Formats: C-alpha cells, sequence, structure tokens
C-alpha cells in the first residue's frame, strides 16, 4: 500500500485504533497495518506517507515495542516523508502527561527530517501538560478510550478525512 501504519500497543486499545483508521482509508490495498513489535526500522523506508501510533505508559513514556526501536530509528533516512501520528492515553488519570509517547516519537522523527501533517486541536481536551503539543495544537490524533470512548469513532472519521487531503487520495 502507498501508507504504512506502524503501531505499538500494551492493551490492545492502540490496534483497534489503527484497524479503524485503516478501514476508514479504505482498507488493505491504501494502508498497510503493521506492528512495530514484528518489524525492522528499516520497514519504514519503503513508504512515502507513514501513520504512527503510539499509547503512552507509565509515566509518560513510550510503548515498550515503540521503546526498543527508539534508536534504530536515526538509520532511517525520512527526508520526503509525510508522517502522521496518533496515541491513545489518559487525560484524567495522566494529565501531567496526556500523550507523552506521540510527543516523544514526533519530536525524534520531524528531527529526523519529515514532515509532520495532521495537526490536531487541543479545545475538546482537558489536561495540564502534554509534550504532544506545539502552538495549542496537538501534533496528531488525541484518543483516550478512558474517558472519551464516546468521541472516538466521529474523531477518527474527521482525522482521516484530513489526512486524505494532505496525503494526496
Ligand atoms: C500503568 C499505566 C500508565 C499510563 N500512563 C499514561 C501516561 O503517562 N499518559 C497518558 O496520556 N496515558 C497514560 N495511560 C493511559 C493509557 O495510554 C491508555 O489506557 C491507552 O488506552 C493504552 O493503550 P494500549 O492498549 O494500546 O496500550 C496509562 C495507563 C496505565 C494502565
Amino acid at each position: 500500500a502507498k501508507i504504512g501504519l506502524f503501531y505499538g500497543t500494551q492493551t490492545g486499545v492502540t490496534q483497534t485504533i489503527a484497524e479503524s483508521i485503516q478501514q476508514e482509508f479504505g482498507g488493505e490495498s491504501i494502508v498497510d497495518l503493521n506492528d512495530i513489535a514484528n518489524a525492522d526500522a528499516s520497514d519504514l523506508n519503503a513508504y512515502d506517507y507513514l501513520i504512527i501510533g503510539c499509547p503512552t505508559w507509565n509515566v509518560g513514556e513510550l510503548q515498550s515495542d515503540w521503546e526498543g526501536i527508539y534508536d534504530d530509528l536515526d538509520s532511517v533516512n525520512f527526508q520526503g516523508k509525510k508522517v502522521a501520528y496518533f496515541g491513545a492515553g489518559d487525560q484524567v488519570g495522566y494529565s501531567d502527561n496526556f500523550q507523552d509517547a506521540m510527543g516523544i516519537l514526533e519530536e525524534k522523527i520531524s528531527s529526523l527530517g519529515s514532515q509532520t501533517v495532521g495537526y490536531w486541536p487541543i479545545e475538546g481536551y482537558d489536561f495540564n501538560e502534554s509534550k504532544a503539543v506545539r502552538n495549542n495544537q496537538f501534533v496528531g490524533l488525541a484518543i483516550d478510550e478512558d474517558n472519551q470512548p464516546d468521541l472516538t469513532k466521529n474523531r477518527i472519521k474527521t482525522w482521516v478525512s484530513q489526512l486524505k487531503s494532505e496525503f494526496g487520495l
């Protein structure tokens, strides 16, 4: 497929989100679903468009699978690639580290030369701090299944519509 979606998940929430995003784009012919646990950093070179999904764990940390491959990301040339991000988090229980993982990954990947696409508004959330916020916007789609499960479907539909334009679809 033209778009490669790489996700990491601990309790399965991020995977379900990834599956809905794939479905919203039109299926396997449009988006390849890849678990980062089974991937090598170089697998990311094969796509011009990437979607990175990662839930925040422990104290504002990367999901373990993303944690593992983090240092290897330096070996991938991201120049010219357009990358979107999404993450699962808990704004109530971790109000000081909401969606930190997504922020940590975007900081690293954008520093390697990629173009971030898919900024999302912060107004629909209530949190104190997040490493995923830049100039009053999230760097990617923030999902909260713990506190706002009723908003997920529409958030995904809206975000995917937004990305289609930016990914040339
Ligand atoms: C031990 C623990 C630590 C967590 N830490 C954070 C955090 O620092 N920031 C955040 O936004 N969410 C945090 N969360 C919420 C999770 O990211 C959230 O439950 C998410 O749906 C987990 O996704 P997964 O099933 O894909 O791994 C934490 C949850 C648990 C159980």
